[PDB]
This record gives C-alpha cells, structure tokens and sequence, in this order.
C-alpha cells in the first residue's frame, strides 16, 4: 500500500536530476522575504504541485512581529565614467543587499566604499547581505574585483521599491485517513544560492509530488514561506490547526555532496527524532545527529514554548558550511546524488512514520507452533514484544534491527492472524 | 544458616568431578524430545535426587502446540556388500537424525547420498540433526568417512518407531519458608553431546542435591524437560503456579573451559539480573553479559508476553560455540574446573537470592557511637542506606562493594540491634 | 545586587593572603574536640566575625552519643638524664596524643618505647594521634629523632587534665529575605596542621565576612564545631531548624596547591551538586568530582538517614593526601593562590545559589521581534526554555553554557519585560 513508495525510492537517481533542474530554473530569480521574486517562485512550484498562495498585508501583526513592507527590484549597478557597470545585478542578484532602499547617485570611490561589501578571506566570493528591518542599501562584490576598482566618479543605481504591499506564502495540504498531521516546511526568501535554500524548496516540492500519488494514513502539510517572518505569520493564522501536528521537519541545505545531518526536536526523543535516527542508523552512509538549539531555521518558531511542536531538521551540510551566504553556494555546489539521497531519506522517514504500527500478539502464551499456518529472528521479536504497548519502532530499536525487517516480519504474522492492530 | 552453603562452595572442585561422572554415565543414552532415552535419563537422575516424572499423551494440546508422537530407536546402520557397517548407531547416536522414520532398504550410493549429512568444513565431525515435526530420515557421518565410501549396494536400516505415546518430563520441588519460588530449568532432549546439554542436566541435579540439605527462605523448583515442547507443556499444566515464580534461570552449556556468560531476562534489570551480574562482577574471572533476545533456549517460553516471568540463563560458552551440535561436543570437551566453577557460581547466586534482605537502621539520627555495643566501611554504608527502601544488593551496588561484605556487615549490625528486618 | 560579590571575587588574591595570615595566627594553638585551645580559636575567629559560642556539658546525651570529658594541656615532654627535652610539646603540639591522660614518670627507653609513635616510611614526620574515647597516652616523634634516642632513664611528663567540663562550638547566622538556609560547616578539633583543618576554618571565616556585607535571598549559617561529636551535638540541639536547610557544604582541606575536589551529597544530583559541578565545569582549571560515601567528614552526620540533608564537600587535595595527619601538613603546605582559588570558588557557588531563578517567557508564541525594545545565543535559550519549569541552572546545563552567561542574558530580557519571575 505505502509499499507503493518503494518505486519512488528506487528511482531516486532520476528524481535527483529532476530536483536539480527545478533548482536551476529557480536559481536566477531574486527572492527576498517579500516580493515578485517570491511570486515567480510560487509560479514555478505550481508547475509541479498545487499550492494555495497567501498574501498578508504589510503592517499585519503576527504575534509579536509586524508584516514588513514589500520590497521589489528592477535593476542595480555601479557604473564608471568610461560607462562600464563595474557591479551588475543582472550578473548576480547577490550584488545587492536585500531590501536595499532605492538610490540614484554619483559618488567617488571613497564615498561609495562604505556601502561596498567583500570577503577578504575568499577573494573570489560575493557576500550575501540583507537589511530587512533597518532602512539601508549595499552592494556586494569580490575582493579581487574591488581591488581592481579606481578612484573615479561612479553612477550608483539601485532601482528598487519599498512600499506597503503583502507577504507571500504558499501551502499544500494532503488529507490522509487521519487528521493527525506531518508538517514539512522550507523557506523561500533566499535569492540565487543553491544549498541555502533552493535545495529545500526543490526537495519538498518533489516529496509533495510523490505523496500526492499515495493513500496515506497521516495528513501532510507543506509550507513554503520566508524564514522566520513566514513561519510566524503562518502560525499566527493557524493556531486552530496546531493540535493536529504530530511531528515535522524543516528542510534546508539538502543538496551538497556531504553527509546527512539531523537536528533534533527540542524534546530530543520525540517520535520523529527516534524515526529519523533509526533510518540514518541503518542507511549505510555516515551521518551526524545534533541536539536542538533555539537558532538556525524555523524550528525555533515551531519549538517556542507557546507553540511547542516536535519539529526537527534533516539536512546535508548544515548552514554554516564553507561558502554559505556567498556566491560559492552555486549550481555546481549542488550534487545530484546528494539530492537523490536526501529525497530517498525523506521518503524512508515518511514510510517509517506511516508504517509504525502497534500490535497485540494473539498467541501470547508461549510461542506459536510456527508451521500450523505457512526471517525468523525478526518475527520472534515482534511476537515477543507485541503486548499492546510496543510500536514497531520500539521493537526495531530494542532488537537493533532495521525498521523494514521488523515491518515485514509483522506483516507476515498479521497475515496468518497472529497479530491484532491496536 | 544459609552460611551452610559455604562448605558446598568450598568443596566445589570435588563436586565438579561428581558432576562430570554423571555426564559420563548419561552420555551414551539416546535422548530425543520423547522416548525411552529420556526415561533412562530420569532413572539416572533419580539416583541423585527425587523427581516426579510426568507423561503427557501424544496429541495433548499445550497452548498452541500439540504433544508429538513418541519416538524410539533400537538400532540403525548402513552396511556395505562386504558386510561392514560403514555407519553404526551403536558407535555414536549422532549418526541418526532424531525422529527418523523406520527404514529397511537396499540402495546404491547415489540413492543414499541425499539422506547422508556431513560437515565439509570440519571433516572429522558428525553433525547432529533432528526432524521432529516433518516425517523424514537421515544418517550423519564425518566428511572423511563419507569421502572413503564406495559406489555399492548398501543395506540401510533404521529400526525405530514413531507412534502415539507420551512425552516425559521430570520435576523436583523444595518447599521453603515462603511460597515465592525460584525456578531452575534445563532441557533433556539432546542425545550424546556434553555441553549442549548434559552439562545443564548434571549441574541442576547437583544444585538440587545441595539445596535439599538446607533450610531455604524461598521455594525452589527444578524442571527437567525437552526443550521448547517440554517448557510449553509444563507451563500449560501449571498456570496456577506462575504467580509465585519470582525469578528463574535456564542452565545449559555450563561445562566447557571458557568464560561465564549471562543472558539477561527480557526486563534487563530484574532482581535475578542484578544478582547474577553482581556475583560475576566480584567473582575474579572474566565474564560476559548479553541482553535478552527471544531465541536460544526456554527463556523464550518463560519470557513470552503471556507468561512474562524473569528468567535468565547462566552459561559458560553459549550455544553457537565451535563444535556445538556435533560429535566434537564430547566428554573431553567437558572441563572439571569449568563444571566446578559453574556450580560454585550458581550456589553464590542462590546464596545472594536468599540473603538479599531489607533493613531499617534503628539509630538513623546521625551515626551511632560504635563502641557502646562491641569492616567499618561496609557497616557505614549499611547504616547510611538502610531507610527501609534499600536492599543489601542495592547497597552492594551503590557502594561498589562485594555482596558478602555488605551481608556480613549487616549481620554484625543486626546482632547489636542497630537494624530491624523490614 | 548580589553583583556586589564580584569585587570580592576580583580581590581574591589579596584575600587569599588574609586567609593565610589567620591560619598562621591559629597554627600554634592546641585544639582538640574540647578545651581551651578551641576557646582560644573561637576568640581569634571573633576578631573577624561575630559568633555565638555554645558550651554543652560533659555527659549530655546527643542522640546516640555522649558529650565527652573536657581535655586540657599545659605542657608535655620526655627528658633525658643529661636534662634535655628529647620530645617537647612546646616545639610541636603533634608530639602529644590528643586526650592524653596526665603522666609523670621515670622510665627506661624500653618501657617508654610502646608509648612512642613514628612514621618509618617518612623518617622526618611527626604523626598526629588521638585517643578520645579510651583512656590512654602517647608521644609522637620523627623516626630520625627516635633512631638517635638512647638507653636511659627518661623523665616523662604530660601535664594534662581530663575532667567533666564542656564542649565548645561556635555559630554565626545571617538572616536573608528567606528562611531557607544554606549551611557551611567546618571542624575545629585539629591542632597544629594546616590543610586539615585550619584551611576550612580560615576559609569559612572569610566567606562569612564577605556575605555579612551583602543583601542575600537565602539565610546562611556557619558552624564551627569539633568533627563528628560537634555536628551530632549541633543537630541534637537544632532539629527544629533542619526543615529550612536547603543545601550545605563541609569545608576542609581547601588550602594546598592541588586541584579542586567535590564530594557530592548522598543524592548525587541535588541542587547543590548541580550548582557546584556547573561552577567547576566552566572555571578554567582541572577538578575532580566524587560520589558520596558515608565516611570522611561531617557530611556523614548530615547525610544520616534520619537527618538526610543535601550536604557536599568542596575541597582541594582531599584528606588522605600525602602528609595528612602529620607535621608535613604545615604552613609551607598552604598555598596563597590555592586559598584564593578555593575562596573565589565558594563565592561563585554562592553567587549561583542566589541567582538561580525561574522565569516565564511573557512572549512564548514564537520569538519576539528583538528590536522593539533595545549575547543573542544565551538569550534565545532563556526565552526558549522559560516555560515556568526550568531554572537558569537548567538552561545553563542544557545549553552547555556557563551560568553567568545565562544569568546576564536573563537579566537583559527581564529589563525589557519579556520575563516574569515565577
Ligand atoms: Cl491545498
Ligand atoms: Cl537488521
Ligand atoms: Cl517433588
Ligand atoms: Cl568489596
Ligand atoms: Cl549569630
Ligand atoms: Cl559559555
Ligand atoms: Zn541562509
Ligand atoms: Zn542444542
Ligand atoms: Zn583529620
């Protein structure tokens, strides 16, 4: 039934490629926490999955936060007297500080310098900067290109707008047999950078695309929203729905060649933590698990004391990686096998969530005479521990065995009627 | 009082020898899960301890199981045209597959070969095979002897019977001051092999023989029954008695030169687990402790969810050892010091079970002025932790001290009336 | 507020010197469990802090103990025929066994020898011996000096008295906002030895001296009493006060050049254990933590089952150190930086005890938009874990961060009204 997910896991190599192509299509667009770039991004996503798109008015109070003004940008450049655009937004949108106020000026190098940003230690990288909440403006460039700049009169143009508007977020909901809900979120505010965070956006899109085709026990909600402000906005508009969210994962940085990393929920041993660590344990690659900390991505909002949901984060090279928030986080930094593997892992997690049943041994008094009914070690564990209190995940953990081994053992026993679902 | 066990522990070397002699006497007899071999074995045991012998009719439903037909064997052989018994049951009863249907045939080597069994990797071993529940027949032989066999017409004789009869089990019960019961079980179905399982049979016999002579707090029951089918049969006939079984041990593989191994109860930290690991910890030899798993010996039946007793297994080289289920598990594989040591350890376990009291310090407000009443570190622990909630085993564990040190410290304090038994 | 303790911690080097000078002043006085030496010691202490001095009559029943006779000593010596005091109390009070009955005799070397005590393994040390509860007398001397002694007639004089009198103990109480009480005890019965225990006496004096000048939340009691008999006497006279003692520390051996050692309370994870281990963890030096054992110093009386308070012991080189109970434990064995460091650590412990508050995040629904109100990682932890159930110590532990970092983060949040004290 959910065994239908197996073909998706088996074709993950090909899907890693499709996930990459979506990243490549999204790459050039200038996202921020608001704006037409976010809207162009939602359009592209809706070529793959349905979404309901929400627009929350600037000035709307979302718990302690206020929905900001909307920002947009047509062009930006620093041009020299010889006419050459020595900095050009059209070449890389990381060249402009996100939320830059509009500017049109002539300035000398010395007057421009304070608004220029480089990375001296990596003379070839463009730094990514933002200024969402204090009015400001900036240009980023490589140190190497900075070092070649002259004393001169430069035309400085940032053709932007910062006006009351609205904040875009997208949402897709799959109704399962049950209202209990698994939440998968990712953030849409980063512009032309790949691991952080076109990888999460493209991954969650394809997970949604696969789940759409299956009959699930749980309901699944997929949130695409700007980081921090988006999740706060969503929570402020959905307090009624929180009681059903059983578990969740924030997807980001899921595309590079490195090993998988799992950040636990604030509780450390919630069902989702136990499920994800059990999948990693038996997956055959290296991985690393970290405890919760109240910074990083939107798991901070979901794990606030007043929200208090079980949300972790399954990543590859976690944010902080070398080149993050710079132009080094580009298309060639994406790895197809990495994307394939992250997608496969998420699907295995979902398969585990769905098939984590609890059973009662219908012949608890000594073992049954296996043979009256037509992997024996797994079976003996399932019979032995199915007192009504142990889940298959519990048995997989105590036995040290892989989850599917336990599951298939339980299937076989259920067929010969030695188990009742409870 | 139970201090009377000390002389038995001190004479364990001599007893290891007596335990060996019982093994040697039992060795030649052809046991199976039923049959006259089991009966001859119960006769020999009753030369040492009393037993009540039970016979359960073939076809009796014992929980999900059915008591099998009774199997017996007079002779078996493969004879060549020259008249030579190239396989001879009288030389080793491992040469016949247990429960072999009777056969009387002439066959060529090629027709015989499929019913012949060897161990290619150990060209000198006879494999032990059984076929309790599907009708069948087989001969085991060494690969080396197989390799010397000719194309020929062979007379093939297995003079056996497989008929409705009854299943034998033996039982000995010692009444203590209390009905709470310690259960010690071993299995009687293996033929001419020593570690698995004449060692458990001879050991438990001698433990019973020693306990018989002592005034015990607990009641003790000793079960001698075929593996699996015997324990299921016993449980099916004694549901009324299960509420009193406080703890138990299955004895097998207790006779070789290797280190001691303890398999825990399914609960992992039951009183018996804590007691056995505390004895091993301070015993002065190497040992290994394993967690429960629902296969191996009869602890699977006792640990079924519907029975759910605390039964572990104290062994030497656990089943799976090199040569197990083969003719290599012979008399020379038994080691007297091993048998002596296993017996000593079981007695120390029993001494601990019996003397694990709980006391109340009658002078809890500061330490007493020791000197008003005529190993001080042990004493201070006993006084300090005897609030009515801590057992001597608890104190031995927290103090890191050996159990007898704590016990004797508690004795001395009880004498000067600084402790109340509670 | 308690931030006023910071200047005392910052001036600890100078205070280590003052603590040393008190030790030096106290060093020559002949303390025992009773006597005028204890009284001279209380006089000197009262030059630094107020004390209430108690005198409990010999023969008074203090729980199971009896207050002993009072012992005093004017002079003691062994003199040879040539007139030379070959042993002289005036040179070192360790030369006389504490509680020595008075003696005035002429004896030959062979008759004297059984009452002489040396340390053969450290031919230059005077052993410290006592005989509080059986009547007796002895002289201690170096092996080297013993080896130079002649066959001779020696005048043997111990000018002492052992008569019904009273047992002295001193006590100082600081009333805090709350009656809940922190108890700091030290023992006054050791004569001319420094680490054991003029160091505890001088340290606790200076802690009392500093706390006296601060407005504390908790009440603080400082007990100066002979070991064992003194604490039992105090407990027997203050059962009514025990319900308020939240935590406590016994100070001894706090003056040498070695690393800090913490002995835990019998509970192992009481608030005081958690506080002291958290201070050590981040203090920047090596340390060692030990579990409770019911011997050593007065934590045995406080941790009796009938008293059952949370009292640990924060030391440097714990009793048992090389030279302990000998003349090697002298002034040069005291280290100023050691004394300074022990005092600083005790003050940091007290600062932690006082500032370990519990708060409620007043904006629990998602993080606040920090910026509406004017070390961010610490702050995010405090906001995230302040659900009303977590103390700052809890947050410091879970975050792995140093306690003051958490405290100051909590201060800042409290100021902008994002936290309620609960
Ligand atoms: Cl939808
Ligand atoms: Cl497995
Ligand atoms: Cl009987
Ligand atoms: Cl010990
Ligand atoms: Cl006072
Ligand atoms: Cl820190
Ligand atoms: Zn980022
Ligand atoms: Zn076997
Ligand atoms: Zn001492």
């Amino acid at each position: 039934g959910m065994e239908e997910i197996n073909k998706y896991i088996q074709n993950s190599s090909e899907t890693g490629g499709e996930i990459y192509n979506l990243i490549e299509e999204l790459f050039p667009i200038c996202r921020s926490i608001t704006g037409n770039g976010v809207r162009k991004t939602m359009d592209i996503i809706r070529k793959h999955i349905p979404l309901e798109i929400h627009e929350v008015k600037s000035g709307t109070k979302v718990f302690d936060w206020t929905v900001p003004k909307e920002w947009n940008i047509k062009d930006a450049y620093v041009r020299n007297s010889k006419g050459e655009k020595v900095i050009d937004f059209k070449e890389n949108n990381l060249h402009v500080m996100s939320y830059s106020v509009p500017v049109h000026k002539t300035m000398t190098l010395d007057e421009l310098k304070p608004y220029l940003h480089t990375i001296p230690g990596n003379k070839d990288r463009i730094p990514y900067l933002t200024s969402y909440y204090k009015e400001n403006w900036g240009f980023s460039l490589t140190q190497n290109k900075f070092d070649e700049l002259c004393d001169d009169d430069y035309e400085v143009v940032i053709d932007s707008s910062l006006e009351d508007g609205s904040l875009t977020y997208g949402e897709y909901y799959i109704r399962g047999e049950l209202e209990e809900e698994i939440l998968l979120t990712t953030y849409t505010c980063h512009p032309s950078m790949c691991n952080d965070n076109l990888s999460g956006v493209a991954l969650i899109t394809f997970i949604a695309k696969a789940l759409s085709k299956l009959k699930t026990k749980y309901s699944y909600r997929f949130l695409f929203a700007p980081e921090t402000i988006g999740s706060i906005t969503w929570l402020s508009r959905n307090e009624d729905k929180l009681k059903n969210i059983k578990m969740g994962l924030v997807a980001t940085c899921v595309g590079d060649a490195g090993i998988k990393n799992y950040k636990r929920t604030k509780f450390g041993d919630a069902e989702i933590d136990k499920i994800v660590e059990k999948v990693l344990m038996h997956c055959g690659s290296e991985y690393y698990v970290a405890d919760f900390f109240p910074w990083g991505s939107d798991e901070r909002q979901f794990s606030s004391p007043g929200i208090n949901l079980s949300v972790g984060s399954l990543m590859r090279s976690c944010y902080g990686f070398d080149g993050y928030h710079t132009s080094a986080d580009n298309l060639c930094y994406m790895n197809k096998d990495g994307l394939a593997d992250s997608y496969k892992t998420y699907l295995e997690v979902i398969y585990t969530i769905e098939n984590n049943r609890t059973y009662l041994n219908l012949n608890p008094k000594c073992e049954p005479q296996l043979g009256k009914r037509g992997d024996e070690f797994a079976m003996f564990w399932v019979l032995n521990m199915s007192d009504g209190k142990n889940s298959l995940l519990d048995i997989a953990y105590k036995s040290g065995m892989e989850f599917r081994r336990i599951k298939y053992a339980a299937d076989a026993l259920y067929r010969v009627e030695l188990l009742k679902l409870v």
